[PDB]
């Protein structure tokens, strides 16, 4: 049986080329991974890989070595965005991520120690957009193995797509290539990623204001302990459903919420604010 | 790419696999349901010190547990929720062979599951630190929330309790169903139990007799008030034979003993400086 | 419902010649760890690490037969030791080609961890090289197989069943063209004798090539020594050797590897780069 058993070298060397080392240096140290997303150079990365650098490298597997700027980044989904100078440089396919499902063969390919690549292949173990100590990101977990310098390299299907960008954090997280890919487009055109804000700490149930805020904007609309089962007209039946929604909202329109509190529905509007 | 992957697997296996937590609610660990009617297995060390016991199901709803037994030993638990909910099938752990697929699928913080792809890595029955409990190990990974959980084949059958306690660990599926069996009938696993504590046999510890095949128990440390001490055994005694049963493993004694029932005695045929002999002890429980 | 191959019966024909490793003495039965059987009279392969500080070494089958082994020989630098066991026509592993392993291919690491039974795991080539940032010599494999204590030592196997790898431990191997070199050394000499180089280098990006001159290689001497006989050759820090002996250095490591094997005392021919000139000088090397 093992003989027939498929293997990822084709699929390693179809899309290994477009994976980079990013460093630094001191004025050959590594920092991490990233992925060229077109061929005139923009690439992407964690956040995480690229916070505090400052002259940044980013190393290629023909060994080639260029000078690159920070087009963007944004810590909430640790996304980020760097450009370098190049014509019909290696590029990553894109793929959906929407469309993984549990189960699938994934393939995460870093350039963690300088020019070379290093592979680890597994499976994609859950998908959510959720934790216990967070209601914002969503995220896909894979039981690929865990390298330091893997970091901020893409993660494939078996067709050679990117479907994630492989963020360290025995499970392995990865930001779908969705979420990614739309906060590169932010990053690419305005610098920067704008959300829209509440100035509310959320649990589930609906969402169930766990802790309203002074000087947040919904303070200015209302109180604590309100189940939040709408906001602009779309049924929250995550409390997950209602950070997004809201981050999608452009700072200063207005958000009208219903919301329920002792037995007693209710609606609310309110100007919505940033970061 | 040709190569097959879990996603049907997946769909088919994940529904029985729950979430066990405690009383907002906090995840304590997972389980799975082995009969439409409620009954729920997981881990001793996932329930053990809760009191409010809930089950959360793929379909959101939670369910009440009361706790219908555990034992530490196996770490095995038995719960029980009231609803044809579904159900996982069972399969045999002891036609697993090294090398074959499995997929631990848990549901590890709250009621989402998570999954994991690996083989069987090895199979015992022994440990260096203990003797009582067989084992099936995998290069599975390892998560906090998936103990409990089930492990399972490619045809979708339990093959074993994924409690993980750099290599993870499960309760073969055939001992968990034994033990479960015994707690859903009475609540307790009564164990036969020898006082002496034994070690295995190898060919550096072969005198005090004239054994030339490394086999038996070496009793590495005999016990007073046991009803072993009763029937005359000293430290440096291998135990050839209980109830007629040959000991070519050490864990091959503590197993046999485990299911004799408690006082009813057993005949065991020792060697002591050569000689060979017979002694009874009425065995007791811990 | 989707049914892949697995390793049942590659863990079958392969598990047999992988053996636990242990020893004797102490104060208050001890596995060290993982080796295979490379020849049907006993010969076995191990890490250097797993055998350190033993004085009996026992070798443990699958069959539950336990033997005594001397100690043939041990290279710490690559971290492999060469065991001697009596037998005749024992279970013994196809050994393969590691230059021709992929990365993306699937492997089985099998180790013998605690006693007579065997444990495995499985994996892909997660990467191969022969350099690190905290090493300039060692060629590698690195697969992604679980990382367990006792399988250190084992064998690292191919879908076939050849030994491409020593899981010496993401986990690393040494590939088995490495280690069967140097137990061949071991094996009729006892001992692995390696050049000596006289000075530690560092490699060359496009800084350090801007640096002294270099246009667009080499190896960047970091640190030139006392006695080396490279001294007595006359390398100053700061040189790119580019060649020694006529052979291209692509990478710093291409360097340390050649010396090691020139036989102490011959000749070495470098052409080394000397604030923008460039020259040969001529070292006889040494040993460790």
């Amino acid at each position: 049986q093992a003989e027939n058993l498929p293997d990822f070298t084709g699929l390693v060397e179809q899309a290994s080329p477009a994976v980079v080392n990013i460093s630094t240096r001191q004025k050959a140290q590594s920092l991490g991974s990233g992925f060229i997303i077109s061929p005139d150079g923009y690439v992407l990365t964690n956040n995480h890989v690229i916070d505090g650098a400052d002259e940044i490298l980013v190393r290629l597997s023909d060994r080639s070595e260029l000078k690159a700027k920070l087009v963007g980044t944004d810590p909430r989904t640790d996304v980020a965005v760097l450009k370098i100078e190049g014509k019909d440089l290696p590029t990553a396919k894109l793929g959906n991520s929407n469309t993984l499902k549990v189960g699938e063969w994934v393939l995460a390919i870093g350039s963690p120690f300088g020019f070379d690549h290093s592979v680890t292949k597994g499976i994609v173990s859950a998908k959510g957009r959720s934790l216990p100590n967070d209601t914002y990101v969503p995220f896909i977990q894979t039981d690929v193995a865990i390298n330091p310098g893997n970091s901020g390299g893409p993660l494939f299907n078996m067709a050679g797509e990117v479907v994630g960008i492989n963020s360290q954090i025995g499970l392995s997280f990865a930001i779908p290539i969705d979420v990614a890919m739309d906060v590169a487009n932010q990053l690419k055109a305005n610098g920067k990623v704008s959300r829209g804000w509440l100035g509310v700490v959320i649990q589930e149930v609906g969402a169930l204001v766990a802790q309203v805020l002074e000087d947040g904007p919904a303070a200015k609309g209302g109180v604590q302990g309100d189940v939040i089962l709408s906001a602009n007209g779309q049924p929250i039946v995550m409390s997950a459903d209602l950070p997004h929604l809201i981050g999608n909202l452009k700072d200063g329109s207005k958000a009208e919420l219903e919301v329920i509190r002792d037995g007693k529905r209710q609606k609310l509007t309110v100007t919505v604010g940033a970061l």
